[PDB]
């Protein structure tokens, strides 16, 4: 630490988003809904009980059942990572982890 600029910019510039693997799959919705919903509903119950959930995004396209659940302070989610990563749902375990933002999972075609 040192003299200087002391405040200012009021702004996180760092990793705040998580991924989940193993969670759910694209074909249980396709027989009902409510298996989307407990299990959208459930990963911001989860990520709750250590603070809040900024966003939720749950993606029902990857066969591999992937979810972003986005975080306000890196501190939360650098710790929900840990802790999610043993996680059980639709009666199996799912890892976490942070994202940084090469995957394709939601983003699109950023051309033409």
């Amino acid at each position: 630490g040192s003299s200087g600029s002391s405040g200012g910019p009021s702004r996180m510039r760092h990793e705040r988003v998580v991924i989940i693997k193993n969670m759910f799959h694209p074909m249980d919705f396709e027989d009902d809904p409510l298996v989307l919903n407990e299990i959208r509903e459930d990963l911001r119950v989860e990520c709750s009980k250590f603070g809040q959930i900024r966003k939720l995004l749950l993606f029902d396209r990857h066969p591999d059942g992937v979810a972003s659940v986005s975080f306000r302070d890196p501190e939360e989610a650098d710790y929900c990572i840990q802790t999610l990563d043993g996680r059980w749902f639709g009666g199996r375990q799912i890892t976490a982890q942070a994202w940084d933002g090469t995957t394709d999972y939601q983003s699109g075609p950023s051309s033409g």
